[PDB]
């Protein structure tokens, strides 16, 4: 019943993350960068997921507005060792965020903070900081550090996204 957007920019976590949400028969072993996007389903404690898992690479990000009308809620991950690409991370947010089809409904976003595992890895608390993510006011949010391929973190992204549904 319950249909997300899964959006970040490319190698940030975003298909490991959905892969690690299925059931252990269902998950993939060798994850490629997506061609443009997938769709997946996952289930929760009571909810059922179908995910738009979008490429995040320049090329494709052309796609994600295609399917905004059907994003009910949206997981935009952020790859937490990267400061850099961080900057262009934040352009696409703000775009989303200001997009007609986006702007005006009170749809839930979850953050995550992932690659948390890496050296060079910003904590959930910095992402947040960084992406001025306090600004979000009309719209529910919540924000994770999470490894996915370790899957810390996701169960309480899982949650608080069942709870806003
Ligand atoms: N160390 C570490 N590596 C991760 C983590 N999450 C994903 N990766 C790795 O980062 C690479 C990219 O992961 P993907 O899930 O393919 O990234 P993506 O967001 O889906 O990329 P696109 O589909 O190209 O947009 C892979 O080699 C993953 O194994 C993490 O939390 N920690
Ligand atoms: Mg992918």
């Amino acid at each position: 019943e319950v249909h997300v957007l899964c959006l970040g920019l490319d190698n940030s976590g975003k298909t490991t993350i959905i892969n690690k949400l299925k059931p252990s028969n269902a998950q993939s072993q060798n994850i490629l960068p997506t061609i443009g996007f997938s769709i997946e389903k996952f289930k929760s404690s009571s909810l059922s997921f179908t995910v738009f898992d979008m490429s995040g690479q320049g090329r494709y990000r052309n796609l994600w507005e295609h399917y905004y009308k059907e994003g009910q809620a949206i997981i935009f991950v952020i790859d937490s060792s990267d400061r850099l690409r961080m900057v262009v991370a934040k352009e696409e947010l703000d775009t989303l965020l200001n997009h007609p089809d986006i702007k005006h409904r009170r749809i839930p976003i979850l953050f995550f903070a992932n690659k948390m595992d890496l050296r060079d890895a910003v904590t959930s608390v910095k992402v947040s900081q960084l992406l001025c993510l306090e600004n979000i006011k009309d719209k529910p949010w919540h924000i994770c550090a999470s490894d996915a391929i370790k899957g810390e973190g996701l169960q309480e992204g899982v949650d608080w996204l069942q709870d806003q549904i």
